[PDB]
């Protein structure tokens, strides 16, 4: 109908933005990356979203990133823009250009640090779904925001043709076990913490940090549980944990581009404010990842 | 020791019947004991919170005990509620729980003090020290004003009384890690995270919503351990209106207010817990008609 | 007609509960306390409360504290007894069993760890607002009760004769200023951090824990902020700051005890699960004390 | 370095007037401007949070800089607005600001992507240094998703262009001990705690509601500054529900419901910032007639 996990994935990477030693747009390594995750069993990718530095990059850079991740991966994977701001004429903007580039979806986080009331957040979220034909998914993360999307707002918007899902940080279980009941609204897991108790709810998928380096092990998750394979996902959601918990202490985007790196896919530097992992953060990443068996 | 077999896989958080005038209805709790059971908890919590716990005395606690044993104690294990902010205190409970034949113990973190970490281990340990009764932990810090920190239960895990923990803390990431590490069992101390904690590895349940739910709690963990998750995910959401209910009204204004909607007269509860005003009935009943355990 | 300052007190201790080696109630030393406090610059003392530890002693002992309290300084210093806890008929029995001791007031906590809703909460200090003739105080802090008296429920209470102010640690100086300038009640700083501020928004004094290791600088502080001299008050107000870090690190029980130890007066240890300052802590606490000028 | 002198004592986080179609409105701004330091501001920032910063251009910040600063630049403080979330970007807009002729910098902690401490010492020591502006650091971590931790803070403090903080942290007792450490000169971020602030050495008020009640904070400033505590107290209370509006609509939707209502009409805030409704304009109008700010 709108098959949501054919048409925006089940285990899709929040991928880096890879930059060059001089700090600019790295487009080629952007490919590689984007071809090894989808290699490693990502059926999607979202690419200019909070670990794809979206911060700091600017429009043209993200159009540049998603036309380069198009090319390399696109007619076998799907690739969700994040088009998203705390400015409504902004995220309209960059939803067109998005659209226009070919993406395949959008991913919208609530606008943040401003704090709209409800009734904006929903107002600003059906003006973006309403600018492009492209299927939309809401990014609820009150921890990044300072507001959530309120269930109220999320029913509300529900209703909108373009906005398919939800990609949820908020961690309310219960609450989106009973959206998606109601409404129909894919979710996907935002948290790797989560990516377990999330497809127990009836989550679609994950949109995962962790996938940059385990990938293969979220996919082999993701098929465990769809098979019903309860105590094996358990493993291997155990098996990656360290992975989590070196997110807990380095944030995704240093997590990503230092772990990344130490697997021998150098993907540059955070930009400012973000910073690379130091020496010792290197150094505890590298156990985690040993101890996720994705680092010899 | 097979957790499952000893304290249960689905067991309500009971509620303490009082009588019109206050005082402690012991034939309701054997009749309610039987009723929980019948509906397919394996195993009962007495005393705990939603057991009302604050307002009842020691000798309460006791006589609620051994009737709720006398009515069910061959057929389902009875787990009492025994520690408070007061480990002198927690200790005599314990004691006198084990004393009752109560075949397990539910110690909640010390809540108000906020003693640190290893005030709480100290505590715990005391606890688990005084009786050979099975021990879980209740980690709430929602309630309790702090948590049990993960290094905190790794340790107590290897208490060999501490066996299990009920949790309320959410921290399924973490309480999964401490399942594979420790081999501790986990209940679902929030009725909201049933569903996540199974898929976790818990246990079961101590349930607030089993009070007006049990069978379809049941009928969850079975389909859930058969291997049947969309079976289960479907009943979770067949009760999420009860645990949107309890949200609104609390686990002990709920769980009396709509025992009585099924015609399980508890009584109301003691101050400062409160009795569901005419208007929280209505809305309760409509989560109960809803959940298709009322009407 | 009830003048708060008089009949309560401006610097009250929220006084521990020396416990002999044994852990046994030690009266003598609680006399000893009392008039040590009231010598330094206090007016009343809270009897019973969180920092006397009133989850780990029986209502006995708390009638003999109290008592052995009044004989001390009773006559020169205003005696609050902690009366409440999650049980209203318990807070009951206390509270008419400290009225029958001679207690000049009542401090009644938020009922803990249960979560009434906001009408318990009402009918509960009602109820022990109903029990004696008794002054009451609310004792509003969410951050050990986890829940708040909200100012809906805080305003309606105002309404009771006998309750008479407010204990805060909460925190909401904006709410409780405001409250404050409605109803008339009292306000006492309940959080030694927040002493400065509260007086600022006109609370009548506090009721301390570093009181115990800093009372004279304390009744300073207050005199200094009375006559307007504001600078000083914050002079002060920094200089006794080491001994609120002190808190932070090891909350006032253990503070207390061992800070009283340290300045020359043992009041034994903790009952658990409140434990004592191990060395580490007692070297890192001293170090404050000596900034904060009350110890050698 | 005087700051009461350099960035002011009474400062409105002013909104940015937007015209019918919702361009830029500099005419207005200038005239808003003029209005806020003719009731008693002697700053004001341009172009922060309740500036409308998300939602205006570069170019309009410039403009509006430019507009402000020839309208009161000359009688007043004009404190521009530079910080996001993205260094680079922080840095060409503080350059852009001080090239107008910015009187000092506002600088918020990076939102949303919550850098680690390391990331905002760098970010705020690059914006600090792209300037010879003063520069004041906005903490406020219920925006921001971090807070500037107090060491992070105390780091900070010895850069030369660093000279403040705008607090909307509300750690009193913390920022009492860094004034004293430091020097920093603290402004209230957030009104409801404008007395306590002044109570702990503030230097005063970067204020939302001075939009609509300047003279008022002013004579609280005022008051409090000669020793008269007990008035500050009560001039507190009467804007009080000013405060009170803020809480329930926000800083930008009060600020333009509430001018209009007095007569300034700077149009409507930006999507996915919103106009009051008729109800919303009503009980806004109630508080403003209690803090004697309206007819
Ligand atoms: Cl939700
Ligand atoms: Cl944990
Ligand atoms: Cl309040
Ligand atoms: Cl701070
Ligand atoms: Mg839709
Ligand atoms: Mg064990
Ligand atoms: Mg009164
Ligand atoms: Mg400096």
């Amino acid at each position: 109908g709108f098959d949501v996990a054919a048409r925006l994935g089940t285990l899709l990477t929040a991928m880096v933005t890879p930059f060059s030693g001089d700090g600019s747009l790295d487009t080629a390594t952007a490919a590689r990356l984007a071809n090894h995750l989808v290699d490693q069993g990502c059926d999607g990718l979202v690419v200019s979203g909070t670990t794809g530095e979206s911060p700091t990059t600017t429009d043209g850079e993200k159009i540049e990133l998603l036309r380069a991740v198009l090319e390399a991966v696109g007619d076998r994977a799907r690739v969700i823009a994040g088009a998203g701001t705390y400015d409504t004429a902004h995220s309209i903007r960059l939803a067109k250009a998005c659209a226009a580039e070919g993406a395949h979806g959008l991913l919208v986080v609530t606008p943040y640090y401003s704090k709209p009331p409800q009734r904006g957040l929903q107002a600003h979220f059906t003006a973006v779904a309403d600018a492009t034909e492209l299927p939309m998914l809401l990014y609820d993360i009150p921890g990044r925001s300072a507001v959530p999307i309120e269930p109220d707002t999320i029913r509300a918007l529900a209703s909108h043709p373009n906005i398919v899902g939800v990609k949820d940080a908020k961690a309310d279980l219960h609450s989106g076990a009973q959206i998606m009941a109601d409404t129909g609204l894919a979710y996907y897991s935002g948290d790797d913490a989560l990516n377990l108790p999330w497809l127990a709810m009836g989550a679609t998928g994950f949109i995962s940090v962790i996938a940059h380096l385990a990938a293969g092990q979220l996919r082999e998750l993701l098929s465990a549980f769809g098979s019903g394979d309860i105590a094996t996902a358990r493993k291997i959601n155990i098996a990656v944990a360290p992975l989590c918990n070196a997110m807990s202490r380095l944030g995704g985007v240093t997590l990503s581009k230092a772990g990344l790196r130490l697997q021998g896919i150098d993907v540059g530097d955070p930009r400012l404010p973000q910073v690379a992992a130091t020496p010792e953060q290197i150094d505890a990443l590298a156990a985690d990842m040993r101890a996720a068996s994705v680092l010899r």
